[PDB]
């Protein structure tokens, strides 16, 4: 039984305040921390922030906090719930919230209890974390599936200062046999890369964005995928590697046009793409280089422009803003051929049992779905143990560099050394990781 | 009873492999993980490497990791040694490697299994880390001490591609009334910087080094300066924030002198400094700036221009990489009257034991004590509860950015709430914080 629930402030990985939530029981007491992105969908729940510009530069969650302290915490008591039974705990708090968006309490306020519940059953069920994740997915474990890990190694957009407009551009080691090689396989492309991108831009050049990758001051997608393929000949793993891409497009997307120079305040306006235009521009660079999956490449309510493209691409095409971890949204997704993969993120909708719900959804359409961390992450590790439970078969968790990227792809190398002959590495059959 | 001693490759916050290390009692399994310096003295015990230039760039811990679970393991497990006796624990690391600097185990194989006993033996005494840190240094608890935070906010020399030459630029809230608000003053100045930086000195200018301090590409510890007063006035924390530095000497000695553009291959011999120039140097920022510390401004075994400056500084004077955590040297420094503060590293020396002697050595002779992060960090929060523990008053683990130091940081905050009434806060008396 659960004796108290706790919040408290505690800092992300940039420097601003986020909610960490402790549950306690019989077996312990059990932490969670919340996540916080920077490039966030308009239709993501409710991320609760004091607005008190004279503290914490209008950041500060002591509203979040207080709600769990003072709102949910009692009446969580009280209560008395079988933390066992997620659905039942997510049914509580959605309940005691009321709101379609999470906006009375917060959905930082709501998460953390949600993911330290989980962790509280999993220690009264005396099972690791991973595999009450795949009970309470229904999910087969036989044998698990650990994910190919897409690492951000070359960081822009809202995540690093500099005129490169498109987010993130990744790695992932399709082409490695377990996740331990893959990951020594990533961070040597990586170290290979920082000393390429010092080289050919500038000693800033190697200095690192909120994701840990570099971030060379370059106009162009080109240019960073041109360092990219260079670092994976020169660490001497051609054809094992493969490139993910993360356009985050709506954070460039203005007056039903596509600003390439988004971050200059001066952006000339003559130069926006349309969405034909801007698929063209994919499509360049698709048949140039080894891309294997495309994130957000249009804007998160620009439906017609997603389902022209998705019938054109062969690779996957992963929604983010798009869906924001939301079944209703999914749903459209899928109806519409949109994408073919859900970028999963808890924090976009609330609770563990939506996105759970979410994952379900998404296998249930043949979608693959990819675990992802914020651009604002914690030493929280309970990303790596859901990509595990959920079976997936890939994850986004950062470069290979900052330990609030690392804390999860070290958790990953553990669970992998605990599994053994019981899992499996997705490899190059990430896209259906969960139907292996 | 210490039934496993395990250990197994994870990474860093660079990207680079370290050792964690696993001990299983009656209580639990305990995790320690090993940190690793970029700018590490010539005199530190033996960071063991693998050298395997086809493996993470020959940067691998898989000898350390086998030393761990092949040599230490067995006989540890075999002596059936008391956890709570760390001498004992150390002693036995100690002669099982039987060479001066650690060379035949690695110091990196050593210190994991050093710091999980500790954990181990601070669960079976169920005590919190902290406690039972300040019970082996026999330190005083009624009440704790919590440190002012020296947050490294603006990264040069080894720590950041550009050309800066000293390492490292912090800001200390000595002026907070507690470690909570000294953090969130410390961020907010981070903020006002990092804006600041991008204006000043453009967009790439506020990405972040190895430290997570923004990375300007600027010639002079002046121009470094003025940006961090400009944040803090920006912030309206005149007067409560202090300023300190790591000079990190040692990495720009060349041929007797000091070269202020190492990191320029084409560097102008004829604008090398001597020993009194450079001293001249620090007296001049030392005058035009709010400087209460200066750490390494001199080389690792320049020995005069440390004792000469003395003389006339005025300000605390940290020694790292002339002391590198060995009591032996403390002893000559404190013989030659070269310093008054040691910074500590457990992983410079190898034990937590012979750290604590180091420790004890340094208060006894008067100087005061900085515990110290590396610049490649862990999840790890082993020196949250050693700096309260050993009641320091003060301590460096980065800037409030990157989850490897805010994970300290986040401790600290628990150490501080748990607390309560039962600590006080260092504030202006960080550099004798040990007898508050
Ligand atoms: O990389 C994670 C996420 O960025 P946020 O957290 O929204 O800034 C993304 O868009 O995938
Ligand atoms: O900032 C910690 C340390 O840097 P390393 O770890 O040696 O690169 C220093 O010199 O104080
Ligand atoms: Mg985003
Ligand atoms: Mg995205
Ligand atoms: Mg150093
Ligand atoms: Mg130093």
């Amino acid at each position: 039984a659960v004796s108290k629930v706790y919040a408290r402030s505690v800092y992300d990985s940039r420097g601003n305040p986020t909610v960490e939530v402790e549950l306690t029981t019989e077996k312990g007491v059990f932490r969670s921390i919340v996540p916080s992105g920077a490039s966030t969908g308009v239709h993501e729940a409710l991320e609760m922030r004091d607005g008190d510009k004279s503290k914490w530069m209008g950041k500060g969650v002591l509203h979040a906090v207080k709600n769990v302290n003072d709102v949910i915490a009692p009446a969580f008591v009280k209560a008395n719930i079988d933390v066992k039974d997620q659905k039942a705990v997510d049914d509580f708090l959605i309940s005691l919230d009321g709101t379609a968006n999470k906006s009375k309490l917060g959905a930082n306020a709501i998460l953390g209890v949600s993911l330290a519940a989980s962790r509280a059953a999993a220690a009264e069920k005396n099972v690791p974390l991973y595999k009450h994740l795949a009970d309470l997915s229904k999910s087969k474990t036989s044998p698990y599936v650990l994910p190919v890990p897409f690492l951000n190694v070359l960081n822009g957009g809202s995540h690093a200062g500099g005129a490169l407009a498109l987010q993130e551009f990744m790695i992932a080691p399709t082409g490695a046999k377990t996740f331990a090689e893959a990951l020594r396989i990533g961070s040597e492309v990586y170290h290979n890369l920082k000393s390429l991108t010092k080289k050919r831009y500038g000693a800033s050049a190697g200095n690192v964005g909120d994701e840990g990758g570099v971030a060379p001051n370059i106009q162009t997608a080109e240019e960073a995928l041109d360092l990219i393929v260079d670092a994976i000949k020169a660490a001497g793993h051609d054809g094992k590697v493969k490139i993910g891409l993360d356009c985050a497009s709506s954070e460039f997307f203005k007056d039903g046009k596509y600003d390439l120079d988004f971050k200059n305040p001066n952006s000339d306006k003559s130069k926006w793409l349309t969405g034909p235009q801007l698929a063209d521009l994919y499509h360049s660079l698709m048949k140039r280089y080894p891309i294997v999956s495309i994130e957000d490449p249009f804007a998160e309510d620009d439906w017609e422009a997603w389902s022209h493209f998705f019938k054109t691409a062969g690779i996957q095409i992963v929604a983010d803003d798009l869906t924001v971890t939301n079944p209703k949204r999914i749903a459209t997704a899928i109806e519409k051929k949109a994408a073919d993969a859900l970028l999963l993120k808890v924090n976009q909708i609330g609770t563990l049992s939506e996105s759970i719900k979410a994952a379900q959804d998404s296998f249930a359409a043949g979608w693959g779905v990819m675990v992802s961390h914020r651009s604002g992450e914690t030493e929280d590790t309970f990303i790596a143990d859901l990509v595990v439970g959920l079976r997936t078969g890939q994850i986004k968790t950062g470069a290979p560099a900052r330990s609030e990227r690392l804390a999860k792809l070290n958790q990953l190398l553990r669970i992998e050394e605990e599994l053994g002959d019981n899992a499996v590495f997705a490899g190059e059959n990430f896209h259906h990781g969960d139907k292996l």
